[PDB]
């Protein structure tokens, strides 16, 4: 159970300095969506920002020194106005999440079954620990109420990265230092994603 039921409630309860909405609009068919950025799901801000070099980006970040968990709003409740605008303006959505787990794992779901399966094969071939989630899996992200699915097509890829995988990409795993300690494994991962996105969306 999240602390807030929707963005209007979070905005009325939290100091505006303690979160940030960040957008990059390029006209790319694909939107990179990270609604749990900053301290909420650590490392999702950095993966989103690197992919935004080629793709449109929506980022919601928790910027508290601690207690960013209160800023988590589940995808089916996430209705921040700039997110509703940007998802509606794009053909396809890749949505970035973190979940709690020490082992290195990437769970791939979403409504775009063909591209989710292709992404898992490319990650596995490239030596990353990806599994495809199917429609009855809890992390599937197939709800029409899911922010990632409110696009022109309703086709999404949901990328859920374990704590262990996210911690593997940074010298220092802090709000302050992830963005300036990205390692060789961070660029190898984002290169596989750039390779996949250029090929899979034409
Ligand atoms: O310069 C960042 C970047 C890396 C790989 C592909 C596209 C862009």
């Amino acid at each position: 159970e999240d602390v807030y039921q929707n963005f209007e409630e979070l905005k009325n309860n939290e100091d505006p300095s303690d979160y940030g909405v960040v957008t990059k609009e390029t006209g790319s068919p694909v939107l990179v969506l990270a609604i749990h950025g900053g301290g909420i799901e650590g490392g999702t801000s950095e993966v989103a920002r690197e992919l935004s070099k080629e793709y449109s980006m929506y980022l919601f970040e928790g910027l508290k020194s601690a207690g960013n968990s209160v800023l988590h709003i589940t995808s089916t409740h996430f209705d921040e106005p700039r997110a509703l605008k940007m998802t509606g303006n794009h053909e396809y959505v890749i949505s970035l999440h973190g979940y709690a787990e020490e082992d290195q794992q990437i769970e791939v779901g979403g409504t775009d079954r063909v591209r989710a399966a292709d992404l898992v094969e490319k990650l596995q071939h490239a030596g990353f620990p990806a599994v495809l989630l199917n429609m009855d899996h809890p992390h599937a992200g197939v709800s029409p109420n899911n922010i990632a699915n409110k696009s022109k097509t309703g086709l999404s890829i949901q990328i859920e990265m374990s704590t262990g995988f996210r911690k593997s990409l940074f010298g220092i795993f802090s709000l302050k230092s992830r963005a300036v300690t990205q390692n060789e494994r961070f660029y190898e991962f984002t290169e596989v994603m750039f390779r996949f996105l250029k090929n899979s969306y034409l």
